[PDB]
């Protein structure tokens, strides 16, 4: 009875981590592109304006 | 008569130790798993949150 309670606690939190990794991988696809876009846009904003060289 | 009283005292406390070792072995089975579970869960709680890296 004790083992069964302990195992359930472990069985549940395993599912939570696997779901969490899935959540991270799903975002990581789009975040990488967001970071690339932002820098190029920032470089462009300087170009459009007079700021810097 | 003296020997018989002395021997009984020793005979009894032997049974108590053997029972005590049995009590320890029965718990040790489940305690080891409890200790493993707790650490992995703690590591996971940091992951779920923002705390640490």
């Amino acid at each position: 009875a004790q083992q069964r309670t302990m195992s359930e606690n472990l069985r549940r939190n395993l599912a939570a981590l696997e779901a969490k990794i899935s959540e991270a991988k799903t975002k990581k696809n789009m975040l990488q592109a967001r970071a690339k876009a932002a820098k190029a846009n920032a470089e462009l904003q300087q170009t459009l304006g007079g700021l810097g060289t």
